């Protein structure tokens, strides 16, 4: 049984939302067998709906025809179909429990922003913009595309009694949760939830309310499970806080919300890795910026001074012009970035992360229950799957750091050898043509500081060959230790996680495919029972090994990290302070080179 028209047919079951309005279902053409989204209305419009048919954008959904259905007669529309489903969905995954991937991130702002502009200039108001009214489509490049389509959480404090849901629904992309939630959640503590929202903290963007009737834990960045780099973070906060207060006088308008995410969407990134911090950071920097800017954005991400800043690329020292542009610096990824170190000694950080636990797993048989403990348990994996990852980079990002910056102070050192030779080529030269054309004060005074020189220039040779002899193999600064302390991708930890988190994530797919059903037979009510508890032995195995295996690797690696910075620093200080003995002495015989070597007569 299903209904028809004269040009599609869909089936009743085959059914995608279920809404106030209308249901909307999955439908062929009759003719082609492509694929639609009919929107069958349970229950002028003739006038508004062929107006809907020529707005042709790319974030938008293509409202293709408007048929009457066979039996009922009722009106249909003929929607563009999107099988990936709308934004909600996209946020369901455990993957996107804390967060949406960085370049996702920037997919879903760049289609919204786009798609709004587009419908403010023909003039519609989208009143209700949620996840929810934001479907997902994968383009020809297998990116995806994000379309509106439909024009109690996503709610303007007014109106609770436009760019206010956009702040709503853009923290949620972020951050994997609600900006302003109250403990038992929007419901019974609904007038909590209008109070949170009363409370015009204006910079503020996160309300969380972790006690019954308790307080309400503000704050104005984003949280520490944002997946989002602290650099998009530093100019995603200002947008979302000044679209996010009731105050007509204090919001942004749509002009100047255009203008600063349009300033976002134009940066490209730069990829740094603070070698001596432990830490990667992206710089959020214009095409045509110079790079007197870009060191600029990495004292604020970084604190390290400009011009203290030293660049390593590829194996050599990168020298970057004051007004070179930025899109003629280097390609760079988040696993070839460029590596910046400082001649100032500074702290070892490494990776900051929100540390949680295993939440417990209750023994009640409750479908709506297992579901909603099995959505923030596969979160939680996702996210010990994360970090783990990010710390096997951060790791393998500090072995070619440092196997690089040996190799750049060797050619500090091949370069003071240099001007060594240049030196005791000219000591030889002057000091024994002295002695060819041996008035006995004005040669014995020159010997008395020849003879300094010489033995003052050989201190700096012992001195160095101690450098060389610290630079080798096993000489108490090899990068030996880097390979035998972590985690490697040898050890394949973050593949180890990743099986248990696809069982989980099967276990939880068909926990939310329990929920649809209303009940169980005995047969599935103890298969849903007995994969529960497996749900708890796999989290639990994750969890220890995570823990015991890639934490206590790289604390380990990290601490050996700190000790050897200093003592790269302190090997640093002596080579430069050798090679400027080298070159006051390279003009000291300056000044006896012409100085009695050329006397004066007739
Ligand atoms: N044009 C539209 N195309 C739509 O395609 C959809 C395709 C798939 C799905 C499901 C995938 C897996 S799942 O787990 O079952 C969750 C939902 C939903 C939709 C959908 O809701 C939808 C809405 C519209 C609209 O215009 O409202």
């Amino acid at each position: 049984a299903m209904q028809s028209t004269s040009n599609h047919l869909w089936l009743l079951s085959d059914i995608l939302g279920q809404g106030a309005t209308a249901n909307v279902f999955r439908g062929r053409h009759k003719k082609t067998g492509d694929l639609f989204a009919i929107k069958v209305f349970n229950n002028v419009q003739m006038r508004e709906f062929e107006v809907l048919k020529k707005l042709n954008h790319k974030n938008i959904v293509k409202l293709f025809a408007i048929e009457e259905e066979t039996t009922t007669r009722h009106k249909v529309l003929i929607m563009e179909f999107c099988p990936c489903g709308s934004l909600y969905t996209v946020l369901e995954e455990p993957s996107n429990a804390y967060g949406l991937p960085e370049s996702e991130f920037l997919i879903v702002l760049r289609d919204v922003v786009g798609g709004m502009n587009h419908l403010r200039e023909n003039g519609i108001v989208h009143r209700d913009i949620k996840p929810g009214n934001i479907m997902r489509v994968i383009g020809e490049d297998g990116q995806s595309v994000y379309k509106l389509t439909d024009f109690e959480e996503y709610l303007h404090p007014d109106m609770y009694e436009d760019l206010w849901s956009i702040g709503v629904t853009f923290y949620h992309a972020a951050t994997g949760s609600l900006p302003f939630r109250p403990f038992e959640g929007p419901r019974r503590n609904k007038e909590v939830m209008y109070k949170i929202i009363t409370g015009k903290p204006s910079g503020a963007i996160s309300g969380v309310q972790k006690a019954e009737n308790g307080p309400i834990d503000w704050s104005g960045d984003m949280p520490v499970s944002c997946s989002l780099s602290r650099g998009l973070q530093v100019l995603l906060t200002p947008v979302l806080a000044n679209i996010l207060e009731a105050d007509q006088e204090k919001c942004w308008g749509f002009d100047q919300f255009f203008a600063e995410t349009s300033d976002i969407l134009h940066r490209m990134v730069i990829h740094v890795f603070s070698l001596q911090q432990m830490t990667a950071h992206k710089i959020y920097i214009h095409s045509y910026n110079t790079a007197t800017i870009f060191h600029e954005l990495v004292y604020k991400q970084t604190k390290i001074i400009s011009s203290n800043q030293e660049l390593i690329y590829e194996g050599r020292r990168l020298v970057l012009e004051p007004g070179r542009l930025a899109q003629h610096f280097p390609k760079t990824t988040e696993e070839n970035p460029i590596f910046v170190v400082s001649r100032e000694p500074l702290n070892t950080i490494g990776l900051i992360y929100e540390k949680i636990s295993l939440p417990k797993v209750h023994p009640r048989y409750d479908l709506d229950g297992d579901a909603s403990m099995a959505k923030a348990i596969t979160g939680v994996v996702c996210y010990a799957c994360r970090i783990a990852s990010t710390l096997l980079l951060y790791q393998e990002l500090m072995r070619k750091g440092i196997r690089w910056l040996i190799e750049l102070i060797k050619d500090d050192y091949n370069e003071t050898v240099h001007k060594k030779t240049e030196v005791v080529i000219t000591l030889d030269f002057c000091i024994r043509n002295i002695e060819k054309t041996v008035e006995l004060g004005e040669i014995s005074d020159i010997h008395t500081k020849l003879l300094r020189l010489s033995s003052s220039q050989g201190t700096i040779e012992t001195s160095l060959q101690d450098i060389d002899s610290r630079l080798s193999p096993g000489g108490s600064l090899a990068d030996a230790w880097a390979h035998q302390e972590g985690t490697h991708p040898k050890d394949r930890n973050v593949e180890k996680l990743q099986v248990l988190l696809n069982c989980m994530t099967e276990i939880y797919y068909q926990f939310k495919k329990d929920k649809a059903e209303r009940r169980l037979a005995y047969n599935e009510e103890q298969i849903h029972k007995f994969d529960k508890q497996k749900l708890y032995y796999h989290a639990t195995k994750a969890m220890t090994h995570f823990t015991d295996e890639c934490v206590k690797k790289y604390e380990a690696f990290l601490n050996k990290s700190e000790e050897w910075i200093r003592k790269m620093l302190h090997l640093r200080k002596q080579l430069l302070s050798l090679t400027n003995q080298c070159f006051d002495i390279e003009e000291e015989v300056s000044k006896y080179q012409e100085y009695t070597n050329e006397l004066q007569e007739t």
